[PDB]
């Protein structure tokens, strides 16, 4: 070709989402249940889940510790394909007993559709909505 | 009738990291900058940038809105090829003239090799680290 397209340095991606967390074992558990999924790389104090493409969601004990009562301002989301979906995963995870669920919002409409809110053990938001 | 028999529910997939800002549009400015990428879709309160995959990356102005020196547990990541990927991002960062970037901390090998932590305008963590 005649086509240099290579020469202004590698793609630059928000590829990684991480949350800091008091214990690993815990929130490897807690992600796992959530997902449906294994970890795609486990270490002691950092475990990766698959995102899309090259992008992972990962869990960390080497950041500061998470505080219960401090508000928090980012989301953990999660995009089905349909409405339906949202609910029906609502109803799974509220009426299983063996794993606690800690809901903050009950299904309503936002501006990403019909959507609820949940929070990991860590205080970390969890959003479940429809695909854009 | 149907010859499936699959009763799985869709893919779970953390596919959207969302962050609270206070500036919808001064932020599509800074990412639009260090992402070097027009968003997806621009609303008032509500824009998205494309992650890997299919998944996204959002901005919003609906939930809380993020307070100076509240601590954050959590981290927008870009992971790239390689260290040396990382020390060349950071001087590109700090050698142009264009954009204020507030850097948390500058470039030095963690456990998981070369990074370095800046701040967005709402005091979110973006940290750049290597893939591998
Ligand atoms: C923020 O933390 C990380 C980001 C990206 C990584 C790339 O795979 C990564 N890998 C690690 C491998 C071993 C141990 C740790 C640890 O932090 O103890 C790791 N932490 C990592």
């Amino acid at each position: 070709g005649s086509h240099m397209t290579d020469l202004a340095g590698p793609t630059i991606t928000p590829n990684l989402q991480l949350v800091y967390v008091s214990n690993v074992e815990r929130s490897t558990d807690f992600y796992r249940f959530i997902f449906k999924k294994e970890p795609v790389f486990v270490t002691p104090r950092y475990v990766a889940f698959p995102s899309s493409g090259d992008a992972l969601f990962a869990i960390w004990s080497g950041g500061e510790e998470p505080v219960a009562e401090i508000p928090r301002f980012s989301e953990i989301g999660i995009m089905l394909p349909t409405g339906e979906d949202v609910d029906k995963l609502f109803n799974e995870w509220t009426k299983q007993k063996s794993h606690q669920i800690i809901v903050i919002k009950e299904p309503y409409t936002d501006v990403f559709g019909r959507t609820f809110l949940i929070s990991d053990p860590d205080g970390h938001i969890i959003r479940v909505c429809p695909l854009d």
